[PDB]
C-alpha cells in the first residue's frame, strides 16, 4: 500500500529516499544521492531529472513527498536549489506521481515527534523507524525523513 | 540553417521565441507567453515543462538559448525563477536540444550592438531584425532576443 519517494534537492547533491508503507509502519526500499557538482549547469539539471525518473521506474513509487523551502542562505543558493527542485518535481510528475509538500517542521514532527528536532535526532529516528544499521548520508537521510513524513496520512 | 529556441523563464510567465537561421539572417517562427499563475507550484512547473516540450515538438528547434542569471532581485524571487528555469531546461534537453548560455550583456551586444542597451532598444531591434509589425509581449521579445543571440554564433 503506497510506495513513497522523498526528495531533498540541492545545488550540488539531491538526496532521494523510497519507503513502502506497511501495516506495521514503513520499510526501506532505496535511498542515495544524485551528485551534480561538475559540468555545465544544464547537464547537472538533466542528470537530476533523469535520475529521479529512473528511481521512480525502478521502484514504482506513486507519491512524491517534498519539503517546503523556507529560508535559503542567499539568493544564489535559492536559485541553484530551485533549479534542482524544479527538475526533480517535473520528473516525478511526468511519471504521474502525486505531490505533497511539507514544511521542515512537519517533517521533524512526524519523524522525531517535535518540530524543533536537530539533525542527529532526525537521522537516528530515520534509522530506528526503518531498522537501518548503516548511517545513511545526510542527504539520503533527509530524503527518507521527508518520505516518512508523507506515510500514513 | 538552424531552428533556435530562446526561453525567458519566470514563476508567473515564461517567454519563448523560435527563430530560423537563414543565410540572409534570421526568420521569425514563433513566440509567446507560457502563463502559470494560479495553482499549486508543482502543477505550475509541470505546465512549463509540458508547454516548452510542446513548442519544441511543434516548431522543431534543435538548439536552446538561455540567458545567464547574474543577480536575482532577491532570494524569494530567485527560488521561484530557478524552479521555472529548471523545468524549462530539462524539457528542452529531453527533446535533445543543445544548450547555449549567454550573459545579458552578450544578448544585448548581438541584438542592439552594445551590452548596455535598455529594454526599449532591445524590443525595437527584435522587431527590426525579425520584421515584426506588432510589439511582442516583453517576455516574448526577451526570449526572441535570447534566440537571436545564438544565431550563427
Amino acid at each position: 500500500m503506497t510506495l513513497i519517494l522523498g526528495i531533498d534537492p540541492g545545488s550540488r547533491i539531491t538526496g532521494f529516499g523510497v519507503v513502502r508503507e506497511t501495516a506495521r509502519g514503513c520499510e526501506y526500499v532505496a535511498s542515495g544521492c544524485i551528485r551534480t557538482g561538475n559540468g555545465p549547469l544544464h547537464e547537472r539539471l538533466h542528470v537530476v531529472f533523469r535520475s529521479v525518473r529512473e528511481v521512480i521506474r525502478t521502484h514504482g513509487p506513486t507519491a512524491l513527498s517534498i519539503e517546503q523551502v523556507f529560508m535559503a542562505r542567499n539568493a544564489d543558493s535559492a536559485l541553484k536549489l530551485g533549479q534542482a527542485r524544479g527538475a526533480a518535481i517535473v520528473a516525478a510528475m511526468e511519471e504521474g506521481l502525486s505531490v505533497a509538500e511539507y514544511t521542515a517542521s512537519q517533517v521533524k514532527q512526524a519523524v522525531v515527534g517535535t518540530g524543533g528536532a536537530d539533525k542527529q535526532q532526525v537521522q537516528m529516528m530515520v534509522m530506528h523507524l526503518l531498522k537501518l544499521t548503516q548511517k545513511p548520508q545526510i542527504d539520503a537521510s533527509d530524503a527518507l525523513a521527508i518520505a516518512l513524513c508523507h506515510a500514513h496520512t
